[PDB]
């Protein structure tokens, strides 16, 4: 107990544990590293402000109530009972858990996570012929047999797949190698893409899981295929790393108190 | 129709429904063409908050009582009632009426509508010589005699008449051709000014008249010379489809409800 | 004298009493000029909101308390009489007067005034070596201890512009409101002497805590990592002034 946040501060400006780069700064290392407590008042603003986390109207406007011909979904983000809920019309679901991580919670994709193939527009379907073959694949235990290969696999490497004007993903995603394959992700064979993503600078056995066998909904290719960020026509390119992002993550990790 | 929000989305995503040009998409397809209800509470935001509708200060800074000396022209936009009530101090006038489409009522117009001639400073007054000639000229049935070609037709075609260094009205409304003549609009002859805007590209059906005769007030010339955009001192060029006031539109419509 | 807001205005667009110089205008010469009354709920939505004075997070989470644990120096600025209050951890003070001109107060030094040596970082210390040589100096009311200080590369912090390099001749280009540091007297004299005897004196023998010197180089400007470059007039600065100056009232 006891020691202030001045005297610390004060302490850690003196042996340099305060690091700084592309400022942001304030934030990660006065905010989020002393784990300053987080108001609830603050949070509301943020879903009730346009641009809070990125270009687009404020999230209320269109999730606004759990009436969901008033609200998309019938997610409430204008309270904080509302949050804590999450989607309410069917299928309902929470989109965080309170006092845990929520960074790939489903707050969290549709905050940071781009829609892929990267930069497609919302108005294409998230139902289509390949994303329903490659959630039945997933479905079905993730085999590497005859179908795969000539009816999965090339999803991933041939242009306009899921929807008119697109590169193959394949384009970005084709070694294990960072510059230039981004998240060291590969999706030309079976074997690269049950690897997954940043499995060399990063453990091999401590890969990140891109591909769920049995479970569609938590594999993370099927996730950027179906999941448009939000606010919706949000640009690829802005600040996935937004500081109203953070602060948000830290209000829930701190149990998503109402107060 | 009983149809949710989510299911018209999944559905109008499918059938291509959806245009997406320059996001403003978000807000023009999914929020004002699938009739979301607007909350009072983000109307209250809008007043209150700087830069909202474009540079400035927030308006309820010189609007936010019904005190003509707290407030200009008595005008309380702070709450929902201030906001139905309109202008206080005499001429006492509603700024929109509810369940009407504003655009072209008192707050629409000091929204989006640029003093004419473009440009021209806040400072100038709206009461000068030349706009009583033509307010009284109006008034009168907009006759084409002797007087109107005499002193109210070159008040269109004069340099520094409405203020000092402002271009004649006739430097950009001089013909019908959109490229190179503004909104097809023609200030050097008595039939181009009762003729009036728009008249070509789209037809005379979206012709605009810009004189009302017997009704100054009402008359779009009459309106650009008296009128200032807010807040005042705004740059001409700044956005005049700007999102929020299409939602402040939008809510208006909708009734002005004050929930 | 008695003419509402709307008759003030109509009476100076034709008295020519209002002018225009790179809007901002509005607010110095329609609600500053005019003395239109700032309600505190825009003040508490200004210390609320990230930007509000320039890029940086909003007031409240560093400021959100009286507790110097939750918030720092126990600084609450997230209500009315958390603000009249001020700073509660030891020492504690008052960051502005009700009903007298902030600018060089507390809250108003935090607003505008760009740590010196300008564009330094604010992860460098504020009681380093040269600056407590230079505290106590101001304490007892000097060539080879305090003066180089000032024309030395990398004296404050890593990779930085000696202060001589802006601050060297008389008047303003391309000397900055118009301060010379290299001299005994220069620096005595102040700044604005083109002035010449009342220049914005700088120092003041004694109290190191008014001195314009010491506080700029040992206070930070809000919110931390501000860009030296943004504007120091930021007219939610000049309301909260304005707001201040009325009386810091809370209704
Ligand atoms: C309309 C203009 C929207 C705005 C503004 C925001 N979102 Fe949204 N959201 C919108 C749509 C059309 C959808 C898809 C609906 C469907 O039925 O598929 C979504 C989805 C979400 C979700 C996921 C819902 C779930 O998994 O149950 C979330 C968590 C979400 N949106 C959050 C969110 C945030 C944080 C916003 C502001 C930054 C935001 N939305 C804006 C439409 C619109
Ligand atoms: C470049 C033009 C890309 C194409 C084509 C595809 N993706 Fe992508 N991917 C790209 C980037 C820049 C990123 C980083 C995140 C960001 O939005 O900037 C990603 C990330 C992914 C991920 C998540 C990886 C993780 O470690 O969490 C996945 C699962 C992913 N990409 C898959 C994917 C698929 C299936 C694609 C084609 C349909 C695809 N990507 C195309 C860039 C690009
Ligand atoms: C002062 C700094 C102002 C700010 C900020 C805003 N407005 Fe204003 N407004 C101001 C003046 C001096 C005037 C004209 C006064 C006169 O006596 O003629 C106005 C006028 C309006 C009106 C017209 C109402 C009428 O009855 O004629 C409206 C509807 C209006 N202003 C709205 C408005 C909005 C929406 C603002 C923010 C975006 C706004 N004003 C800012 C002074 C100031
Ligand atoms: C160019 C430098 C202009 C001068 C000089 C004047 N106006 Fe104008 N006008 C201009 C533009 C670009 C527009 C479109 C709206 C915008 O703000 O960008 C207009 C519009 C009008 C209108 C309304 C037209 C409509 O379709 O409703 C009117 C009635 C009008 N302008 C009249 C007018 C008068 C009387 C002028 C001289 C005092 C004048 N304009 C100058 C550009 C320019
Ligand atoms: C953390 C991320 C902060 C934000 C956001 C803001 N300020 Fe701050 N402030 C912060 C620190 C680390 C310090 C120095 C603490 C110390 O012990 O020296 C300060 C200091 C101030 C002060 C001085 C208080 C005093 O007693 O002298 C003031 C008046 C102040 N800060 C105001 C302020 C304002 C107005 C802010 C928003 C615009 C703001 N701070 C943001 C940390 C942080
Ligand atoms: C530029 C490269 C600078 C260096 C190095 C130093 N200062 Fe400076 N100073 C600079 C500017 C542009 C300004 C104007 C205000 C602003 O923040 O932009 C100042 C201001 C001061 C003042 C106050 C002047 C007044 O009229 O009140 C003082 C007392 C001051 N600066 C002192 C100072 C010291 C002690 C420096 C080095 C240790 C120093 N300055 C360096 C620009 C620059
Ligand atoms: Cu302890
Ligand atoms: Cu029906």
């Amino acid at each position: 107990d006891t020691r202030t946040l001045s005297q610390q501060y004060l302490d850690d400006v003196r042996s340099g544990a305060i690091v700084i780069e592309g400022d942001s700064a304030a934030v990660s290392e006065l905010i989020l590293k002393r784990d300053i407590p987080i108001p609830y008042s603050y949070i509301a603003q943020l879903f009730a402000t346009p641009n809070a986390f990125g270009s687009g109207p404020a999230c209320i406007i269109c999730h606004g109530s759990n009436n969901p011909t008033h609200a998309y979904r019938g997610l409430n983000l204008s309270t904080c009972d509302g949050l804590r809920n999450g989607s309410t019309e069917q299928p309902a679901r929470a989109i965080f858990t309170p006092g845990e991580d929520p960074k790939n919670a489903i707050i969290g994709r549709r905050l940071r996570a781009n829609r892929m193939p990267l930069g497609i527009a919302f108005n294409n379907p998230t139902d289509s012929a390949p994303i329903l073959a490659i959630k039945e694949w997933i479905l079905a235990g993730a085999p590497n047999d005859e179908h795969f290969t000539k009816e999965i696999l090339p999803l991933f490497a041939t242009d306009n797949t899921f929807g008119p004007d697109t590169p193959h993903c394949t384009t970005c995603h084709f070694s294990n190698q960072e510059p230039p394959s981004f998240h060291e992700l590969n999706l030309t064979t079976y074997e690269g893409i049950m690897l997954g993503a940043d499995s060399v600078a990063k453990g091999v056995d401590n890969a990140t899981k891109v591909i769920i066998p049995g479970d569609p909904e938590a594999s993370k290719v099927f996730q950027h295929l179906t999941e448009d960020r939000m606010p919706p026509g949000i640009d690829p390119s802005e600040d996935r790393d937004h500081p109203n992002t953070q602060i948000l993550f830290a209000w829930i990790k701190q149990g998503a108190k109402c107060e």
